[PDB]
This record gives C-alpha cells, sequence and structure tokens, in this order.
C-alpha cells in the first residue's frame, strides 16, 4: 500500500468515469436527433391532413357547379 499506487489506481477510476459521460453524452444526443425526428413526422401528418381537408373542399365546390 503505497500513495503512489493509490494515485495509478485513482487515475483508472478517473478514466472510466469520463467513457461513462461521454456515452450518456452521445445517448442524450441520439435522443434529442430522435425527438426532432418525431416531431418532423407529426408536423409532415398536420401538413397532409390540412392538404386533405382543401381537396374536400375544392370537390364540393365543383360539384354545386352544375349539381353533379
Amino acid at each position: 500500500k503505497q500513495q503512489e499506487e493509490e494515485a495509478e489506481r485513482l487515475r483508472r477510476i478517473q478514466e472510466e468515469m469520463e467513457k461513462e459521460r461521454k456515452r450518456r453524452e452521445e445517448d442524450e444526443q441520439r435522443r434529442r436527433k430522435e425527438e426532432e425526428e418525431r416531431r418532423m413526422k407529426l408536423e409532415m401528418e398536420a401538413k397532409r391532413k390540412q392538404e386533405e381537408e382543401e381537396r374536400k373542399k375544392r370537390e364540393d365546390d365543383e360539384k354545386r357547379i352544375q349539381a353533379e
């Protein structure tokens, strides 16, 4: 048991923690990206829904053109 030996042990522990911290950061970034992608998909669906509503309105206007 020596102070120098302890320091070496302490150094290894610090390195392991850094790797874990990096992994967490990477995971967080992935989660953020995933959330962004999901939001984009939701927005895209909304746009389609809006487009569909407009199409129905346009169709209705045409029908009353001559009573088809």
